[PDB]
């Protein structure tokens, strides 16, 4: 319950960060934990697959012809690379909308390399550049498809947001009153719920992929969840971008899992059934959710990668692709290694 | 104890950050605390006034003619503004040295506005651009004055670093073995010691300033501490830069205190004796030191400003120049405020 990731300088403690984590089975039963696995947590962008489900289940959205890469962008916190802007624009054209219809705003890119190119060009990002631009187009598409107004598609009382709110609570297996709502950076409602339920959503994503693969009689919702999983795993560069953790993680695993960042250092992973998950004592898919209490992203990726190693998910060779995130560099202005990162926590079985 | 600073989104907890703080008198006695006031803590750049004391006490350094603004730069984590870089180069000429003699490296500017300008220009920062460049020149100056060699002035076995290590321990009133050492971003040794002792250093700085102003006879060390305090308070723009917390804090207080940032979210302040310090129960100067356990700088500045308010240091008018740091903006991409910062901590005496 007192689980930390700790950085040091010469073996002297620099910073410490409290970790919360839940590892759950396909029905949401808690298998392993760090910290408080039920911590009430703002899922932020890690809720995007659930919002994408609400979009995909909206009557008429199928008629726009969104493809897997478009769905991956709905699920993205992308780096605002030119390819992400181009896909956003292509999605707007599918619904006969324009950039002025977006209700999210521009921001500095999540990628330092993109941001430096923008600074060099004096480029001011606009709505089409938002990391949430794919979700925004999807919400616009849903509003248009049912003949709702589009001007306020992001407002809490709009029917698209009522659909989102209902869909999030159903995927979490929670009553409406057990999900709290704030406003996100992109100006949409954003949910908070117990951390283990974030893992449950991702377990359900990977379980649906397994059941699609196995040729089971799936509900339309399970079919849609399987589609979302497949889309993210097939187009992981749309979900984040070059050099980004989510993209590198999903590329290394080549369809065995999906992963997604939430702002302020949450992370979620859906893991398809494998020899590794069977060794962990479950017969189906699993979900992992993590929150770093103080919000540090570098520590989040270090911890997530350490957790994958402790859980035996992947091979050493596969996980070696994430080495730069697992043990972040601590090299000073003269090339000297001054410190490191340590994981003095123990996963508890529960 | 459970002392935190917390951010929320619509009243829903986002992040929480553990706070440690010590408020000490001029002899280091603990008056108030948050968290663990004796946490072993890397002082990082908050140690720079102690390193500047080691430089200024090196025999021969007075002959180079460093002025108060040069001393303030020795005490700095500057933003690498053109005035900082230029002063570093001017300081090198005072000691007949070149940039190739420095043993620190460049890095992206601590100021976003400066760094944006560098990106637009394809500027590559070099040693004189380091936020620690003034300290580096001072260490090189002391090595030149000693006469034993300058190539390794930054190495632990060099007499300049032996002087630094002894001086830090003496100011903390610690045995050498109770101060631990790592290596800083600039490649110099950097000390760790209990957090309250960082407060003690800054209490001694302010106390020396009080004695000097009152005309008391002082030891050579106290006279040098008073000089460091004066230099920081007279040239706060050299200590950090435009828009930076340390500069805005020291300007607002107009000589009543000095403050300094350490990397990974430590902060130290030395407060000259005043009605406010007397209300806190001490008859001399005060020191304050703070560490945010997880290293978040935005939260550090919010907590330091909140602590000054709780201690009654300044006036609402003086502290209001720090309002942007006290309650950081939480405005989204559409201009809407989405939450804020709160301070569920409780000072203990
Ligand atoms: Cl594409
Ligand atoms: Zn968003
Ligand atoms: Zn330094």
């Amino acid at each position: 319950s007192e689980d930390f990731v700790v950085t040091d300088r010469g073996g002297i403690v620099e910073n410490s960060h409290r970790v919360h984590a839940a590892v759950v089975d396909a029905k949401g039963r808690l298998l392993y934990a760090l910290g408080n696995p039920t911590r009430m947590t703002l899922a932020r962008s890690a809720a995007k697959p659930a919002q994408a489900l609400a979009i995909l289940e909206t009557e008429g959205v199928a008629g726009y012809g969104f493809d897997d890469a478009d769905i991956a962008l709905m699920c993205a916190s992308h780096s605002s690379e030119d390819r992400h802007i181009a896909r956003t624009r292509a999605m707007l054209s599918k619904i006969k909308a324009e950039e002025a219809d977006l209700r999210c705003g521009g921001h500095p890119s999540l990628s330092e390399m993109v941001n430096r190119s923008w600074i060099k060009q004096d480029f001011i990002p606009t709505a089409v550049c938002s990391n949430c631009s794919g979700k925004a187009v999807g919400m616009l598409a849903g509003a248009r498809a049912i003949g709702a107004g589009t001007d306020g598609y992001h407002l809490p009382d709009h029917p698209m947001q009522g659909r989102v709110k209902r869909t999030v609570a159903e995927l979490c297996d929670l009553d409406a009153g057990d999900v709290e709502w704030g406003t996100d950076g992109c100006n949409l409602p954003t949910p908070a719920f117990p951390l283990d339920r974030l893992g449950r959503i991702y377990a359900k994503l990977a379980s649906a992929a397994d059941g699609s693969d196995a040729g089971e009689g799936q509900s339309t919702r399970c079919a849609a969840l399987a589609h979302i999983f497949r889309a993210m795993a097939r187009h992981p560069e749309m979900v984040a971008g070059e050099g980004r953790y989510c993209t590198m993680l999903m590329r290394a695993f080549d369809g065995a899992l999906v992963g997604k960042l939430g702002a302020d250092a949450s992370y979620a992973i859906g893991v398809r059934a494998s020899d590794a998950t069977r060794q962990l004592g479950t017969d189906g898919a699993l979900g992992i959710s993590v929150k770093i209490e103080d919000g540090n992203l570098e520590m989040l990726y270090a911890v997530v990668t350490e957790l994958l190693e402790r859980l035996g998910i992947g091979s050493p060779d596969v996980r070696s692709q994430l080495a730069s995130f697992h043990h972040p560099q601590r090299v000073n202005t003269m090339g000297v290694t001054t410190g490191g990162v340590s994981f003095p926590f123990k996963l508890r079985g529960s």
